[PDB]
């Protein structure tokens, strides 16, 4: 029904081996530390994160700009206007600042995060506070300089504990959108230059990635500002992306293929802003991404139907040589991968785990004949070393994956592999309901067991590349014997 060509001869991208990531929002902290519901210690969580490994665990977001390591009564910043209650005098001087005062990142919570990420083969990507600044004068002096004293308190603690081998750093978050000090593109460049100079003093903490500036399409000027100011010291540019407002959306929004292209346009805008930069080919990460902003869509974005945009994003990012995709959030909000209380995995968790199991980092271009875009196809090399695929598929195997938001059955006519052996991994909702919170792999429900991931049951009843309406899945062409994959 649908014509599909895969150019399996030309590698268009090579993503990170650590392609998958999850975000742990800094809004999980309070002045007293984590909210009481937050679980970063259950064996269960270690097993679920391992299922997305090797990957990234991002601690960050808007609230990172009022998080304080080991907050006590003597803290340097406690008497500073941006970290006190709003006054008539400070009420109109900021860019959308929330005046939430100070949250506490406790020593033992930072210990637990290092333990969790090390334990799960995840890197800890920590979002440092950018709104601790000197030189500002209310109503007189707009300019202000990043003050590294807070970051160095955490760096000294890391060195004291022998932490660092799995820690990556970023600084601030969406400065274009929310900022006490109205940070400019030039200031963010200067901030990253200054952080890189500090990290030079902590060599055990400076071997991983320094990424920024964590902006979406309205803030791409800050990517250019960061490239100009500190580009020679930045590993990768972190981008943020959401297709729509989750709060005004419903089940139909999550099936709407007109949204797909929003992601491509973000990548095009970044390439354009960088067109006159030595850093035009700097790796891009999605450092914080989901379908709906404003915490997603209640009782929708934690359900099966979230999977369509989730899968399209994973394939289109990889096709654009975006190295890392960090999903907002591991839990909390309506777009959580897990239930925040039970850690029970939502359908998007299972979709990411299956993608992580079957999909390697070498990427090919897929030409698909469907001007409607209701059917989306991607092709990358089968991952050969996942607990699933180890000694099961071998280098040269191709993983094709696809989604179908149409209300028809589609057959992908992939002539060039006609007569090859197909292993199918088809994800459908329990009870046929798009809002199901339970997902079937080839008719079997995916679930844990004494906190163990279930074995993936491949379906060897091949024959064609077909999707039922409103489904997605992966097809491993075990004997594709693709040269680029060897
Ligand atoms: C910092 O930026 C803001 C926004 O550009 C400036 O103006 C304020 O914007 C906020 C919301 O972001 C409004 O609620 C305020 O009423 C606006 N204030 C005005 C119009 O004065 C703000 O003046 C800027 N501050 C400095 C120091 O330049
Ligand atoms: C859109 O936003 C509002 C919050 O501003 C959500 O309504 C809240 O839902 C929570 C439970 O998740 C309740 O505790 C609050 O009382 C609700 N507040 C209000 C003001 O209604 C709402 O669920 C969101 N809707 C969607 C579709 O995501």
């Amino acid at each position: 029904e649908i014509a599909v060509t895969i150019d399996d001869k030309n590698v268009i991208a090579s993503v990170s081996e650590s392609f998958h990531g999850v975000a742990f929002d800094a809004s999980l902290f309070s002045p007293k530390g984590l909210w009481s519901f937050v679980d970063i210690t259950s064996p269960k969580l270690f097993k679920l994160l391992e299922g997305l490994s090797p990957g990234y665990f991002r601690v960050g977001g808007t609230f990172a700009n009022w998080l304080f390591f080991d907050l006590d009564e003597n803290n340097k910043w406690k008497d500073y206007w941006a970290f006190k209650d709003k006054t008539p005098e400070t009420a109109t001087i900021t860019r959308r600042w929330l005046f939430r005062k100070q949250n506490n990142l406790k020593k033992e919570t930072f210990d637990d995060l290092v333990k969790l990420t090390k334990g799960s083969k995840m890197r800890l990507l920590f979002d440092l506070n950018a709104e601790v600044r000197t030189g500002y004068e209310i109503g007189k002096k707009m300019t202000s300089t990043w003050d590294s004293s807070e970051a160095e308190k955490l760096f000294k603690y890391c060195v004291s504990k022998g932490y660092g081998d799995n820690i990556d750093w970023e600084l601030g978050n969406e400065p274009d959108h929310t900022s006490a000090h109205n940070l400019t593109e030039k200031q963010v460049g200067e901030d990253f230059k200054a952080l890189h100079k500090v990290l030079e003093k902590y060599p055990t903490l400076n071997k991983g990635s320094l990424v920024g500036p964590d902006v979406g399409w309205m803030g791409v000027s800050y990517v250019k500002g960061l490239a100009d100011g500190a580009g020679d010291h930045v590993t990768a540019f972190t981008l943020h992306q959401y297709y729509f407002d989750g709060n005004t959306s419903d089940v139909s929004t999550y099936l709407d293929a007109t949204y797909f292209k929003k992601l491509q346009q973000l990548f095009d805008k970044v390439k354009d802003v960088l067109k006159n930069s030595p850093h035009k080919d700097k790796p891009l990460w999605l450092g914080e991404t989901s379908s709906g902003y404003n915490s997603g869509t209640k009782d929708v974005s934690d359900r099966y139907v979230s999977g369509f945009l989730t899968l399209d994003k994973l394939g289109l990012s990889a096709a654009n040589n975006v190295k890392v995709v960090i999903r907002q959030t591991i839990y909390n909000g309506y777009y959580g991968l897990l239930d925040k209380n039970t850690l029970e995995p939502n359908p998007d968790y299972w979709l990411m785990h299956v993608h992580n199991s079957l999909v390697g980092n070498t990427v090919f271009k897929v030409d698909v004949s469907d001007p409607t875009n209701k059917a989306r196809v991607y092709a990358q090399c089968t991952k050969t070393n996942s607990k699933h695929t180890q000694s099961r598929y071998y280098k040269g195997s191709l993983t094709i994956f696809a989604l179908n938001v149409g209300d028809e059955d589609v057959t992908l006519k992939i002539d060039q592999y006609s007569g090859k052996k197909i292993y199918s991994y088809i994800l459908t909702p329990e009870g046929g309901q798009l809002t199901s919170q339970k997902v079937l792999l080839n008719g079997k429900e995916l679930k844990l067991v004494s906190d163990q991931l279930p074995e993936l049951n491949a379906d060897e009843s091949k024959t064609s590349f077909t999707l039922s309406p409103k489904t997605f899945g992966f097809f491993v062409v075990s004997d594709a014997n693709v040269e680029a994959c060897k």
